[PDB]
């Protein structure tokens, strides 16, 4: 993704990992076509909620602009309003 978007995600990574549940967010991204079942399974293999969130974000940082926007939308749809707001800045 564009460095601006990547940097925005890196900036708010800690906040995201501390709050988000990955299960439903990933369902949305898979539905959108920006996360594979292979990736979902790897995320799921992480022991804790935060470790799963860390792994998911680690994968997203290497994806494209559309993936960033998909992540943003997933956050909104799951009610993480403030967290999505933090990333709004990086939307290309």
């Amino acid at each position: 993704m564009d460095a601006k978007a990547r940097n925005c995600l890196l900036q708010h990574r800690e906040a995201l990992e501390k709050d988000i549940k990955t299960s439903y967010i990933m369902d949305h991204m898979i539905s959108d076509g920006f996360l594979t079942i292979s990736e979902e399974e790897k995320v799921r293999n992480e022991p804790t909620q935060q470790q799963r969130a860390a792994m998911l974000i680690k994968m997203i940082l290497k994806k494209d602009n559309d993936s960033y926007v998909s992540f943003y939308n997933a956050l909104l749809h799951e009610g993480y309003k403030d967290l999505a707001a933090l990333l709004h800045d990086g939307i290309p």
